[PDB]
């Protein structure tokens, strides 16, 4: 598509560590158009972190050119406060088709995310891949 940026909602409950659920009803969320519209259209309502990403990850914008932006919108939250106060941080997800990393820092009721390529990327021309 062509666009800058893409806002979607949705309602669900599922995005913990180890393959385990989470505690969400219905929530909005912003993604750098840099990412396919399916994505948000049949994204996955369960997440699973197993690792871990600092700010400092996302802090380069030299891999958010070849790369998605994924910012999720809530209106309420526990323990974001506690690493925002910390580091300013969240968990990264490892899927089997692609890589998702989940930082949360300056953004009590948002979240920071990043879409990466499961290590299937056709770079190799010009210009940022879209």
């Amino acid at each position: 598509s062509q666009s800058k940026y893409v806002k979607v909602w949705e309602g669900n409950l599922s995005g913990q560590r180890q393959g385990q659920p989470v505690l969400i009803t219905r929530l909005e969320g912003y993604r750098s158009a840099s990412a396919s519209d399916s994505l948000a259209a049949n994204w996955p309502p369960t997440m699973q972190i197993v690792r871990l990403i600092s700010q400092d990850h996302m802090n380069n914008k030299q891999y958010v050119g070849k790369a998605d932006f994924l910012v999720f919108r809530a209106m309420s939250q526990h323990g974001f406060l506690g690493q925002l106060q910390d580091k300013k941080l969240c968990a990264v997800i490892q899927l089997p088709s692609q890589t998702l990393l989940l930082s949360v820092s300056d953004k009590a009721c948002r979240l920071i995310g990043m879409l990466f390529p499961g290590d299937m990327v056709v770079f190799k021309p010009q210009i940022p891949n879209q």
